[PDB]
């Protein structure tokens, strides 16, 4: 049995960039089929409605088991429109967002929607005087390293792998949909790191990443004097570059102990596991 | 006038991940509208045909000025199917690929297709014993840093910004479509770096990135003994992590000279430019 | 001529550690004379009363133009007892503290006391399972580097030096007592850095340092499960270590531009200035 | 029993900055009480006399079990005056100093004084053209990191904790006073590091720190041409920065082995011990 | 007992620099005696003939069991003249060279010569506008670190040591002459590293080092525009510097596991072995 | 005119490894011809005599303008034998050695010999339990980097190039022979570095390198307990590794200012100069 899902991407978040690929890392899974659609970085109501309409049009013939909408701020006008539309459909749906989505957690539960809110997936320093295409890619590279090496992406992988198993049995109820809020403390109960200083460095990285959002918000929405907001948004990006270095340090500590956790998918979808470098995943 | 384009993403390449977002980094461009569709990491003929069918179905009402297909190896069976389908349509199209696409350069020109082949966008170490979702994200983070900080993404941004200006006048001929092959030497004629050692470090990074592909190919397709191919594909990822460090070093050298090039888009689409940190882009 | 002051130290703050020495770095100023007294790390009301008693006791013959009380949380029982005793004395006083001091900011202005509150001077992870003497010294070394290389200590040096001048004019009124709150944004109003990225890295260092406090507070006072609070306080120390590294990176950028600001004292007390390494300070 | 001591600080040494704090890192010991006095950085005969007078006057009602004088060069005029005054007093006393103190080791033994001479606690590059307040704080941050992470501060902690136990017998014989000389080779007799390379990197850091003193002395007291002495004193600071980086590397090695030694004090003064991060100190 | 050999050095290779010293690291072996002769960096046929003449001249009385010729490109005119003269002599010979030596591999086996071709021993960026004496020494330092820390020099040490044993048995036949080609994959057949990531980082270092050669060749012999060839040769040197850093990182991983392999010679010549730092070599 | 010289190498010193190569970095000088002979690492009286005999025998027909003997400790038995033999010969000669050579500086002057004594060229940690071939190569790679990047090799290059010009007069007076002692302070009289912090970091690297010798001597010739001497010699190597990192940092600072001094030789032997990367050497 093959699980099917549609992913909708409007605006950009580190987790939404990677969400679907974390589920079939080598494209050799025989038990899933996905469609991805979106309006690139635009996330205003008009564009989001168009993205969701594309998804629901495709859904008629594709018959997805679930639909995922990912992008910044579930509480903003565009994303709110996607929530209304998905909540109004027959398809089980999950919203992937950032910390600002906490504001509409109750609304989503009432809408029968699942959610994964990633607090360290911080908004970048989006002022024209600082953020050009290259800087936007450098920041996303640092954020991707943080979310991957700290183990945050493994939490997302697990949540979706569980939903995929239920999708195969056409047994996805509203109570099966995730209601997750990820942050620094999430790491305390993961079996991610064998070395404790790796866990602690990873936690420091996620704390710094979560803190970057407040700096970006101050420089993009509060401060209006350019002589002040340009340095402010740039400082947010310097923070994120150091958070990636902490995440890199944590991973190198696991390498020193030959204890790097790897959880690849088998062709039939089963999530395997290994720690030692030369050990086969099982 | 608003330029419209559809991006199709099958399989994953660092350049295809970012291609559309490099054109509207803060989502405030009033002169473009994009639709993005794809089948995630799957790039076999069946999936690619489905992705292209989605795009062409959307194209009827969306009326794009051009269509872009991005993903690994334009010469593989799946991508070749996309090339046939796009070549058979009325829509000007561009193929974004990696070095293996060089094999079908002549075919694409005969098909009336543009192309941007990025040699340093290297295939990862895709063996199940090593590549799990987290490792696949860490590698992509390093590759994204390399492609961004060396200036490769600025070359892509420029090529598409030129096509967008022509799209606005509905004047995109086959001769206007790009025919670009990017590698280490491309950097020699860019006005990217003010400091020469930054350029030289960026070139070293792209050379190492291009070389990673041969290692990944050896470990994934040639070597069949796991005691040998697992270390081989892992060594490819260690190379890419050092290429990202070189790219980071180049950018820090530009920072030391307060000469970091930034080329953000104005709301009307115009590509602005600046070097000094406190200088407004113009 | 020759101003005099008494410094009282109870508990420890990075700023209180260095405050007096920042005013006579080579012990060759002839316009100042200082006395330092305290009860070491203890800062309970009994111990703080004893410390101010010592200060007030020696003030009788020493005759200080002003007295300084420095240590953590001026809102706590111990430090509050000290503000009480100093406000009702015949010597103008200044309170050096950290962010919690903001709770009693107005109360201090009402008491006729001066103050310098350093937000980035963060409480450390004071849990017995983690913080031994060596770890405390390591954390203080990192904090000392942050406060010094970001330029925060220069702001403090300048405040006390201006007061030392007002004091020589035997006219120290309340309107002369400093009323400073120092944080990341303090750097925007300074000319500390010639290189813009050095200032932005220094800002990021101060933001991380300020954020360390919330983590230490959670681990010391809120979280009660030791499997969680030990990793939490350690993650605060890993954050500070990276803040120290950003501060170091900033200073190295100034070195690359041969623009390290140095403001040494002359024997008469005047603050000289220089930027180039081989430039005499004027 | 509650042991009591008075610490006198004139001039600045890394060990004198931290000595008292190393004995009650979280201020929760109920078996000790300290008073700290001094004249800040000034250490001339006049100031040191005043410093010891304050101490002796306080000693009257405080009734300490021992007195500690810490500062650079026990052989200089001021410190020599302090040695005579303390040697003459009724209180058992210990002198904390640097390598120049070796010149009067026999003399202190005849004066009935204890001593802890720390060779790596090197004099800084005190030339006006180079050493301003910020540079002095940066140097001290590096030196503190070296003395902490190499284990030197634990040697000092242990010596005083041993004396405090003796004091609880209200009988400190001259025989009980420490007579220690600490340097690179001190580590060979300790079990500070579980990893041998961490021990040898720590030894290299202490050797470099010890060697800094000779460079500082040359630039401050021998070389008279500013074109030569400013570079000489700055080179001493670059050496101390790298010593701190070596000490940091040693500690990260202990982290990789989850073997960081921690020896916190219990509320009753007992020194506990632990190696594994998640293990309770016992 | 006491084997003898003559080493001839013309031109420079990292391996030829170190080959003889790797056999008697502390100059205390009593089973070997060596003579070294050459014409420095010159390797033209006239200079190489003179060097072999010296060797053959001293061989008359010295009576070497074997002669070694080491330097770049055994396929070039100069080195070919040396293979000619050595193959037609009464002393068994071995040729140490780099990758270009593969062109004449069969030709050398036909000449009855032994060989050790080190692929990672890459030609440097020998253009006058870039390579001065200091840059050449820097490049050689990085290459020397790569060849040593990755374990390549141990492979070479072992080849010559086994030959030295065959030589003492006065039975050195052609079947005893080494026929080695060393590259990244050579490490897969060794037990050099206890930590798997140290071996993978060492493999990546050797792959980058091998790739440096193609870049140097392009800049020195193909590219003719100086605005392009100077950056090209410099990028090859930046690559080697990162290869040296990966090799260093690998060695540090072995240190973290206290597993640095050491194979020192005993006075009698037997190769001892040890892994733990404090373990006597047996 | 074609100057000729013979280099004799017994034992190993960093300066003796590179001395001849520093004079013809690309082997294109047509004004010089060299012969190099030696006994590898052995430097006992027997071997050194044989070494000088080879040289003197070759000198007959070669007819060099001067002879150079390079190796550790000019004062040891073997080197002393070489000094006597060369002093007695008809050829002007120069002795290259390390700091122990200072012991016979007056003697060499009376022997009519020139000398270049390099204090930072430190003896390595030659204890069997620690120094195997790989460790020796690693140490030498770090030392080479220090002597190259700090500018010491340029001092040596210049001294010999000055002597070669004299030799082209077929008249080298004793007065023409170099009498140099190189150490940290040598940099103060050079204009090697455009950036002053690069100069002081290079000075710090040479100081650390010079200080390594004393640690090595202690572990090799003074300390007899293996539990103490193995850590001692390994600590000397950790110091040299950090000295190399400092020298690397100095060079990267020159790169940031596009001010890397390069002084390549022209085909006729003239020494050219350039600072800016893209500028031709003149
Ligand atoms: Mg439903
Ligand atoms: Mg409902
Ligand atoms: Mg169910
Ligand atoms: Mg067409
Ligand atoms: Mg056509
Ligand atoms: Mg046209
Ligand atoms: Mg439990
Ligand atoms: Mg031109």
């Amino acid at each position: 049995t093959v699980a099917k899902a549609i992913f909708i991407k409007c605006g950009n978040l580190g987790t939404s960039m990677m969400m679907d690929m974390l589920l079939d890392e080598r494209a050799d899974r025989e038990d899933v089929e996905f469609r991805v659609v979106g309006t690139s970085v635009k996330m205003d109501p008009e564009c989001v409605e168009a993205a969701v309409e594309m998804a629901l049009d495709i859904a008629e013939d594709f018959e997805p088991d679930f639909i995922v909408y990912g992008g910044p701020n579930p509480a903003a006008p565009g994303p709110s429109k996607a929530r209304e539309m998905l909540a109004d459909s027959e398809y089980p749906a999950v919203i992937i967002g950032d910390a600002p989505g906490l504001k509409v957690k109750d609304e989503m539960e009432e809408q029968g929607l699942g959610y994964i809110l990633v607090k360290p997936d911080a908004m970048l320093g989006a002022r024209r005087e600082f953020l050009d295409p290259v800087e936007m890619a450098i920041y996303n590279a640092d954020l991707m390293k943080v979310l991957a090496a700290t183990g945050v992406f493994r939490v997302v992988q697990e949540a979706f792998d569980e939903l995929i198993e239920k999708a195969k049995e056409d047994e996805i109820s509203e109570n099966d949909l995730p209601k997750l809020v990820i942050d620094r403390n999430t790491l305390l109960e993961r079996e991610e790191f064998e070395n404790p200083y790796a866990m602690v460095k990873a936690m420091a990285a996620l704390e710094i990443a979560e803190n970057v959002a407040d700096v970006s918000v101050e420089g993009c929405f509060v401060e209006q004097d350019k002589e002040r907001y340009v340095p402010i948004v740039a400082s947010a990006h310097e923070m994120m570059r150091k958070a990636a270095e902490l995440a890199d340090e944590a991973r190198e500590l696991e390498k020193s102990n030959d204890a790097v956790l790897r959880t690849p998918h088998a062709p039939d979808g089963k999530v395997l596991s290994k720690r030692k470098f030369m050990e086969d995943p099982e």
